[PDB]
This record gives structure tokens, C-alpha cells and sequence, in this order.
């Protein structure tokens, strides 16, 4: 329990880190790449947030499972707008950010109604597969935004589409750990350091990608 | 206390009805003037959140007076967003809401940094003054921004600053309450109250200003 309470509170570090680095590193990108560095930034922050309000909540005795979900209501659709606002621009950005976003927002939706139920039931199965299949159609939708790129902005849109398509599996993945048995510490702790990872990780790639468009 | 409770629920509700009204009338208007309409409604869909949790908190016995700050700095921030969104465009618009929401955003930290300390005392003083500066350079702003418009805009932009004058003073006299006397209980009322009608009211302006740009 006590590591629980300590990767929370490393997390907490790590995502302020990353919301003021990327705040920093703005500047150094041109003005009309911005949007996506901003985007991660909030992302961040949202997230630092969320998990002081998770840790305080884990020590006090009261763990609230909600909140995770709450964070991820939030930063997984902002998560996709930051990757369309590097690959597109105007009528088609507006197009896939209400069309991804509400996908992404289904998706988390559709998890959170499996999650608050009991494990292996009806509830659950159909959370899972509401989940999983808005999960694939948005993997699918992101392998084919690379399409037609060139050079090193293909170079940089690999590096974000491959830590979106590895790095989210544990989420899926620990979302089933239950039903094949006593799961249920780690994946708390295996969930806040993918959290870590996949949030600050995209974020400087996006970074990277605007960096690239900027030279 | 049953009041306040009663208050934050109606509040909830209300937030809510703005967050969908302005969401299913976006459509009303033309692309290039919904910006501020979406900002309005996300103002809404944060303070509705914010407020269940305030209802929550208020049944608990121990009420956290954090909650309204963390809304607060939120919020105002994207007000000003909202109004700058139907009062500008390009570079200009986004100058002013970097510049705007600092402002704002120190305006609220310095009401928290004085709002946690013994009422009457230094910190409390100085967090009033500092905020106090902020909130007439804001207001000032806010005057300046009309200058130029004709006819139906200038009309429409006359009701959104009117709004945020006389809707917004009841905060920093809410803040002062305190030395003057015993006004909690009665505080949380009027600032939920004020805050239904400057978030709801507000957005519904904006709208009507995207209406009179949408011809
Ligand atoms: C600059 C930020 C200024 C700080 C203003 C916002 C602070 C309010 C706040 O976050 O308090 C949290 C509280 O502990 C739980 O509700
Ligand atoms: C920063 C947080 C991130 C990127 C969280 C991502 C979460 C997911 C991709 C969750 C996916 C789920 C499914 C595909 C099926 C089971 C239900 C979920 C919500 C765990
Ligand atoms: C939706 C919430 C809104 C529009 C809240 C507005 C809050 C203020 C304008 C607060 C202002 C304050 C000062 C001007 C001085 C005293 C400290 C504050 C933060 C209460
Ligand atoms: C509780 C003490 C934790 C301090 C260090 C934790 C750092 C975690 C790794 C975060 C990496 C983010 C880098 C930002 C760029
Ligand atoms: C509690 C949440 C903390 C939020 C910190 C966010 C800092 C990011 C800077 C604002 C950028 C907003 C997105 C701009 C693109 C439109
Ligand atoms: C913090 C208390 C738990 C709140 C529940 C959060 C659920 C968010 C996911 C539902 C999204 C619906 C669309
Ligand atoms: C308690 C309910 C939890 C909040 C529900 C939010 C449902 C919709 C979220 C849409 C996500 C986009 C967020 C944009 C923020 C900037
Ligand atoms: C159990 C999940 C079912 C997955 C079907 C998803 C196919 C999506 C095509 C886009
Ligand atoms: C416990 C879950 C951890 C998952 C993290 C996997 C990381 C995926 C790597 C993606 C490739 C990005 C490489 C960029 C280097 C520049
Ligand atoms: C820079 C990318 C982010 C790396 C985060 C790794 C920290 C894992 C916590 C232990
Ligand atoms: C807790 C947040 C609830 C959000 C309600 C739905 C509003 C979504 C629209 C977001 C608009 C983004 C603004 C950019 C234009
Ligand atoms: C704790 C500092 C929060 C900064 C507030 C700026 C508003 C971001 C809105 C999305
Ligand atoms: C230019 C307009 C400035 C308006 C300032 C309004 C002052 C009201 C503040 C409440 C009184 C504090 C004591
Ligand atoms: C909080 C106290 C209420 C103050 C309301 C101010 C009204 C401003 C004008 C708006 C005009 C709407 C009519 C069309």
C-alpha cells in the first residue's frame, strides 16, 4: 500500500515537471505549432492535479477508483487533440477533434460503466467491448493519419503513433487483470506509471513533431 | 446550512442547462464565431462539476472553501477567453488572452494566498489589494475593449461588459464581509447565486454577440 501512495505522489512530481517543461519549450516552437505543446501542457496539468487529489485520497483511507476515471475523461481526448493539432489544420482538425473526441470521451464512458460493476458481470462485458472496439477504431484512425507524410515529420509522427499503440495496452490489459484473478494492487501501481510515461512521453513528442515543422 | 446544500444543487442544475444550451445552439451560429460559444459552454461544464462536489462536501460537516478557488481559477480565466473570442481574432486575440488570463489568474491566487490566512490579518490585506489592483486593470480592460464597435455590436458588446461590471462586484465584497462581521453562511449563498447568473448569463451574451457577427 505504502508504494501506492508513493508513485502518486512521484507522478505528482513528474506531471508538474512536464506541464512546466513543456510551457518552457513553447517559446521555442513557431507560434502556429504551438497548439499541440498546449495542449500537452494542460494534459499534464490536469493530471498533476488529479493525482495529488488521488494521493491525499489513498493516505486518508478513502480511495476513490473515480478519480482515475475522471482524469481520464479529461486528458484522453485532449491526448488525441494534441496529436490532430500537429497533423492538421482548420475545417479537418474542428472535423476530427469533435469526432475523436466524443469517440475517446465513449470509450473511457463505456469503461467506467463496466468498472463500477461487479467484476466478470454483464455490466463489465459490456464496458469492455463498447471500450475496446472505440479503442481499435481510434487506434486504426491514428495509424492512418501517418499516411502521406514525408521525411522527418514521418519520423516524428512514428515515434507518437507507436507510444500511443504500445504505450495504452496496459490500460485495456489491466482492465481485464481482475477476471483472471488478484490483480488489483499492481495495477494501480502499473496504471500510474503508464500515466507518467504516456503523458509526459507524448508530450515531448509532440514537442518534437512541432520542432520538426518549425525548422 | 440546509439552504446552501439546496443552493449547490440548483446550481448543478443550472450549470448544467447552460452547458447544453450552449453546446445545442453553437450550431446556430456560423463556424468562424463559435469559439467563444464553446468556451462558454466548457465555462459552464467546469462549474457544474465543481459544484456537485461542493454539494458533496457541504453535506460531509467539513466544507473544503479550496473547491470554489480551484473553480475560480479555472473559469475566470476563460471568461475573459470567451469575451476576447467574439471581440477579436488572430494575433490580438491571443496576445490579450495570455495577457488577460495571467491577469485573472493572479487576480484569483492572490484572493486565495489572502482568503487562507486569518481574516484582517497581513496575508489577508495583501492578498485583497493585489487582487483588488488586477480586477480594476481587468475591468479597465474590459471598458477599453468596446472602443471602435457600431450599431448591433457595440449594443450587443454594451450587455456582455454590463454583465461583468456590476455581475462580478459581489466577489471582492463577499471577500471583505468577513472584517466587517459574521457573513459566512450568507457568503456561499450569494456567491453561488452570482455565479448561476455571470457563467449561464454570461455564455448567453456571447451567444447573442455570434448571432449579431452571424448576421
Ligand atoms: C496561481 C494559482 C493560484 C492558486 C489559486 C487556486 C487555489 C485553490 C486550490 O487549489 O485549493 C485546493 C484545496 O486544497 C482543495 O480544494
Ligand atoms: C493519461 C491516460 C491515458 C492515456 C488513459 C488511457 C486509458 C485507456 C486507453 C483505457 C481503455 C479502456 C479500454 C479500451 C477497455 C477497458 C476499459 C478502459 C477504459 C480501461
Ligand atoms: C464564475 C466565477 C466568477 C466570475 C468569479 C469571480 C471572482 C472574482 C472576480 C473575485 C475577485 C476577488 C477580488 C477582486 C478581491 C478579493 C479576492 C477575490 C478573488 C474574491
Ligand atoms: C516524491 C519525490 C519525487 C521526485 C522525482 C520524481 C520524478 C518522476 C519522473 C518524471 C519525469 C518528467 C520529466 C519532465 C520533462
Ligand atoms: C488544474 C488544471 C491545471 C491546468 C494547467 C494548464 C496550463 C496550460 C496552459 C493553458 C493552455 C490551454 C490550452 C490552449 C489551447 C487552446
Ligand atoms: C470523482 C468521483 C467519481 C466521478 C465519476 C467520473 C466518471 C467519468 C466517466 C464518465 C463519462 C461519461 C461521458
Ligand atoms: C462527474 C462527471 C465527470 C466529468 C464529465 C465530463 C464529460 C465530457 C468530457 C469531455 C472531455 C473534453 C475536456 C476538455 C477540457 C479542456
Ligand atoms: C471485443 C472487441 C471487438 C473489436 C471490434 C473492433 C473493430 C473496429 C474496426 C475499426
Ligand atoms: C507500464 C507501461 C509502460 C509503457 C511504455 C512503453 C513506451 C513506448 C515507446 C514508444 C516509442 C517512442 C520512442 C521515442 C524516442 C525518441
Ligand atoms: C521523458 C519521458 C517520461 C518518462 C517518465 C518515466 C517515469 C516513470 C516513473 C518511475
Ligand atoms: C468538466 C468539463 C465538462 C465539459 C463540457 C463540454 C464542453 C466541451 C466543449 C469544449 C470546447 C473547447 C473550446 C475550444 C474552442
Ligand atoms: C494552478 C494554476 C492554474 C492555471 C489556470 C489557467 C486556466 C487553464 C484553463 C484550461
Ligand atoms: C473601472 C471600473 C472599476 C470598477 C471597480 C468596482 C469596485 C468594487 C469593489 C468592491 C469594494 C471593495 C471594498
Ligand atoms: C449578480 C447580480 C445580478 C447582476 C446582473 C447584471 C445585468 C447586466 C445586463 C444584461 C442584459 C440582458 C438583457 C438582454
Amino acid at each position: 500500500e505504502e508504494l501506492t501512495y508513493r508513485l502518486f505522489m512521484v507522478a505528482t512530481v513528474g506531471m508538474l515537471a512536464g506541464t512546466v517543461f513543456l510551457l518552457a519549450s513553447s517559446r521555442e516552437v513557431k507560434p502556429e505549432h504551438r497548439r499541440g505543446v498546449y495542449i500537452s501542457a494542460l494534459v499534464c496539468g490536469i493530471a498533476w492535479y488529479h493525482y495529488q487529489k488521488m494521493g491525499a485520497s489513498w493516505e486518508s483511507g478513502s480511495y476513490d477508483t473515480g478519480l482515475r476515471y475522471v482524469d481520464w475523461v479529461l486528458t484522453v481526448p485532449l491526448m488525441f487533440v494534441e496529436v490532430l493539432a500537429v497533423t492538421r489544420k482548420g475545417a479537418a482538425y474542428n472535423e476530427a477533434v469533435r469526432n475523436w473526441g466524443i469517440a475517446a470521451t465513449v470509450m473511457i464512458g463505456a469503461g467506467y460503466y463496466g468498472e463500477t460493476s461487479a467484476a466478470g458481470s454483464n455490466e463489465y462485458w459490456t464496458g469492455f467491448v463498447i471500450a475496446m472496439a472505440t479503442y481499435v477504431w481510434l487506434m486504426r484512425n491514428l495509424q492512418a493519419e501517418g499516411e502521406g507524410l514525408k521525411g522527418d515529420q514521418a519520423v516524428a509522427f512514428e515515434n507518437i503513433k507507436n507510444l500511443i499503440l504500445v504505450g495504452w495496452i496496459i490500460y485495456p490489459l489491466g482492465y481485464i487483470a481482475p477476471v483472471v484473478g488478484d490483480f488489483d494492487a499492481i495495477r494501480e501501481v502499473l496504471y500510474t506509471i503508464a500515466d507518467i510515461i504516456n503523458k509526459v512521453g507524448l508530450g515531448v513528442l509532440v514537442l518534437q513533431m512541432a520542432r520538426v515543422q518549425s525548422g
